[PDB]
């Protein structure tokens, strides 16, 4: 047979991991294979953060970063080296790897904003430049729909006028994330540093409607446009990944059209695979 063969296999298919929807882990794993294609584009090359709920989202769950011995072989993997030590992380690049994901009850995958990067003569895979931003605008107390909309529509303007294109995602959670191809891939505390340069902006443009800090006080009835996930210490849940939440809810590209519904909502799994079919990837040009 052939050494490098990718091969899972599912068990406990009916173990229930959403009590509220009865959503199983058979339906994760279709759902994963749903998914891979219009998923794999834009996980490619970077470390995947789990977060894996064993016995469902009623029960304890934990992050796993470094990829354990246990996991299968043939997974693609390379190493940070970081402040403390060093992590060697998973990257999921085939149907098979997130069929993995769904069978370690990895309902979340998370990702940072580059990739990993081979070097010319060694080929070793190194972390490399940032290939897009990536903003989390993250509703206050009481901020509408329309409010949040208006937000994210203020940020795509913004990066326009710097001649990129804006991506809206919602998290699939209480927010909404918005993704951008850099033209040129920058270090990622280049990226940070632009990043917060555009939310400052927004921010003294709409100081109203509009916060670029953390600080608590300062948050009701305005958007936090979260600029510091860019850091490359940081991760974002994947688009396409499930959410460990009461329902099966996802990180679901969108339309900007959509985004003008007072009516929108976050989007579960069973919708995710509808538009698929109906639209493709709307994340087509995010990536690659
Ligand atoms: N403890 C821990 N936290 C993490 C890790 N990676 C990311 N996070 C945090 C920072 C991210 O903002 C967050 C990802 O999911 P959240 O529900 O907290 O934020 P998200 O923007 O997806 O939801 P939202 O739209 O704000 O409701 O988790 C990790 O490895 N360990
Ligand atoms: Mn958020």
């Amino acid at each position: 047979g052939s050494a490098s063969e990718q091969r899972v296999t599912l068990t406990n298919a009916d173990k229930v991991l959403y009590p509220a929807t009865g959503t199983t882990k058979s339906d994760i794993f279709d759902y994963y294979a749903g998914v891979a294609e219009v998923m794999l584009g834009h996980i490619a090359g970077r470390p995947a953060t789990r977060k894996r709920w064993p016995n469902g989202v009623d029960q304890p769950a934990f992050f796993e970063k470094q990829l354990a011995l246990s996991a299968p072989p043939w997974l693609s993997r390379a190493t940070v080296a970081h402040r403390s030590g060093t992590t060697t992380y998973p990257i999921i690049d085939s149907a098979t790897g997130l069929a993995w994901i769904a069978q370690q009850a990895a309902l979340e995958v998370h990702v940072p904003q580059w990739r990993f990067v081979a070097e010319p003569g060694s080929g070793e895979l190194n972390p490399g430049p940032a290939t897009r931003l990536v903003f989390d605008l993250d509703p206050g107390e009481g901020v509408m729909m329309a409010q949040l909309a208006e937000v994210a529509r203020a940020v795509r303007d913004l990066l326009a006028d710097i001649g990129l294109v804006t991506f809206p995602v919602t998290s699939g959670s209480k927010g909404l994330h918005l993704y951008t191809p850099l033209d040129e891939p920058v270090s990622s505390r280049g990226a940070t540093v632009l990043a917060k340069r555009v939310a400052q902006r927004l921010e003294q443009a709409m100081p109203a409607l509009v916060t670029s800090t953390m600080t608590k006080s300062l948050r009701a009835g305005k958007v936090f446009v979260d600029w510091s996930q860019n850091s490359g210490s940081k991760t974002t849940i994947a688009p396409y990944s499930l959410r460990g939440r009461t329902h099966p809810t996802v990180a679901a590209p969108r339309t900007w059209a959509e985004l003008d519904d007072p009516a929108l909502r976050q989007l579960s799994y069973d919708e995710v695979l509808t538009r698929i079919a109906r639209d493709g990837d709307l994340l087509e040009r995010l990536d690659a």
